[PDB]
């Protein structure tokens, strides 16, 4: 994998492991260090708190990826938030944007497998921010739905099983623009009614991705297009 | 800087990539026959768009002044994703990189590759702060928002307000930026603008009265354009 070597190019390099569990921020938006987090075992997101104390959520982010809180060129903050630890355990290596500029200077197979990210990362928002756009806020459930049936979902007799130890009604909401619970859980229940969705071992299956598929359609075609193993998976 | 554009600008026709034009409604890729390419805009005013099966069109976003607009990954050379790019301004001046080009170019002069590196950033952080303040209070917001947006790129202090000095911009325009396809739910939100003293549509022309109401709608952006955009945020202050 690029994200194995790009681990020993790190370790190479003196940056060191830090692990997390549960809840704790790698970085959090009062923090006036910026910086570069490779993110390489775990499970992750990034939130935005209000003046008043709304959460926002505005990605999952799993696996081996990239995350940046500053810009390389100018080295200030690109906004401010925070990335908090969902799953059991977490490891990443964390490095100050002031160093990155150097280090993807000196070898450029590193230097192209972040921008590699970045073009990823790039084309995910804007295929969310259609899907999410059109159809309001039934098509923003389905979307998120779909995002997490690709990435946590695993083949099971009885559906497509979310592998996400909590996802609870109010973190969905969360991720749409939802501010009462009640809400979402008519938009959870519309979709049990008609055999979408069904909630058993304080988790949810799948079971008409098709449905979904059809409020999320720039997506699915992003996780074609940029993500084909874990498309092909469940197609 | 800016001078970095220039310079970019300046490495691509010496490397004999060369200036073409488009015009007004004119595609310089478009969704039904994709193509893969860096477009670096240099001068003139465009948007990207995508059109649903049953006709629904989403404007995504504008560029304008110089930017880069990918439509292919270059470690693969593939597709990003089906969208169109359509002029707005009467001219726009485009260099077309192919794809299997880039990656050469780039690695010859790192100066340039940092500089494609930055634009790529200012995009995800935008596309966050966009994605954030269009969710939190409904199509309200997201109108206030592209409102705040159009403001700040597109506007000019005249005595009668900020006026977006933008071609078209129409109800139906401005619907099309938040997933509204009616124009009658535009109209809705523009009536309540109105009614507050917000804004004013005169002459063809919206006329900005209370920016400092638009942020309290759209506070990652206006963020995003204190912290990305100085110059552009000191401009309406």
């Amino acid at each position: 994998a690029q994200a194995e070597e790009f681990k020993k190019y790190l370790e190479t390099n003196g940056i060191k492991p830090k692990q997390f569990h549960k809840k704790e921020l790698i970085f959090n938006q009062w923090d006036p260090q910026e910086y570069c987090i490779f993110l390489y075992d775990g499970i992750t997101k990034l939130t935005s708190i209000s003046e008043n104390g709304t959460i926002m959520n505005l990605q999952y982010y799993k696996g081996a990826f990239v995350i940046m809180s500053g810009f390389i060129d100018t080295e200030t903050s690109v906004g401010y938030y925070n990335l908090e630890v969902i799953s059991e355990q977490a490891t990443a290596y964390v490095i100050k944007i002031n160093e990155l500029k150097e280090l993807l200077s000196k070898n450029l197979t590193h230097f192209f497998y972040v921008f590699q990210t970045l073009q990823k990362q790039v084309s995910y928002s804007l295929a969310k921010f259609n899907d999410f756009s059109i159809n309001g806020k039934l098509g923003s459930i389905c979307s998120q739905l779909l995002i997490l049936t690709y990435v946590y979902g695993k083949e099971t007799p009885d559906g497509i099983k979310i592998t996400l130890d909590n996802l609870t009604m109010q973190e969905l909401g969360y991720s749409s623009g939802i501010a009462h619970s009640s809400a979402v859980s008519r938009i959870i229940s519309k979709l049990k009614q008609e055999k979408v969705i069904v909630y058993k071992n304080s988790c949810f299956y799948v079971q008409n991705l098709d449905y979904l598929k059809r409020y999320a359609p720039k997506l699915d075609e992003w996780f074609y297009l940029a993500c084909p193993a874990t498309w092909g998976k469940l197609n």
